[PDB]
């Protein structure tokens, strides 16, 4: 250790707009809506007409026609995790530092953050700055199930202390 997740899993975390996104598979990319660049004609060199985009409650998913990360296997994307589960936020910093932050997740709810409707899950950063920062949005919340890693949300918000975090999750 001490970075928990394997290099391939870290390599899914991708600088994007004013934050990050996550390659769930070679064709599917997820991120938090407010970090997505606007007024552009393409993402990762691909025209919009070759990308199926779904956005809701601060969760954004891109499905590319073209395989963009064929080095990856497909992962399960779940709608949040069970409450009470200790999950990890896979944070990359601009310096290159990797920071897997442990969080205990609570209830999935509709919240109103800074005027944006967030469909997501609150969680508590666990006692061990220590926490997330404004440039961290889009980092994935993950956990391991059997032998496989699963992703369940993307970083969207945190309270002023930083002790409470929220990930946006995909609606079913």
């Amino acid at each position: 250790d001490d970075d928990k997740a394997p290099p391939t899993l870290w390599s899914r975390v991708t600088k994007f707009g004013s934050g990050w996104g996550f390659w769930v598979s070679p064709t599917v990319f997820i991120t938090t809506t407010h970090v997505v660049p606007t007024g552009v004609k393409e993402f990762f060199g691909e025209p919009l007409s070759s990308i199926a985009i779904h956005q809701a409650g601060e969760f954004t998913q891109f499905r590319f026609s073209k395989k963009m990360r064929p080095d990856l296997t497909g992962m399960v994307l779940e709608e949040g995790c069970p409450e009470g589960t200790v999950c990890s936020v896979l944070i990359k910093r601009d310096s290159g530092e990797l920071l897997p932050l442990a969080v205990r997740m609570g209830a999935i709810a509709s919240m109103r953050i800074q005027g944006r409707l967030v469909h997501g899950q609150s969680g508590m950063l666990l006692t061990g700055d220590l926490g997330t920062i404004p440039g961290d949005c889009g980092a994935p919340y993950v956990h391991k199930r059997g032998n496989d890693w699963v992703v369940c949300g993307v970083h969207a918000a945190a309270t002023k202390s930083g002790n409470t975090v929220v990930c946006a999750v995909q609606a079913g």
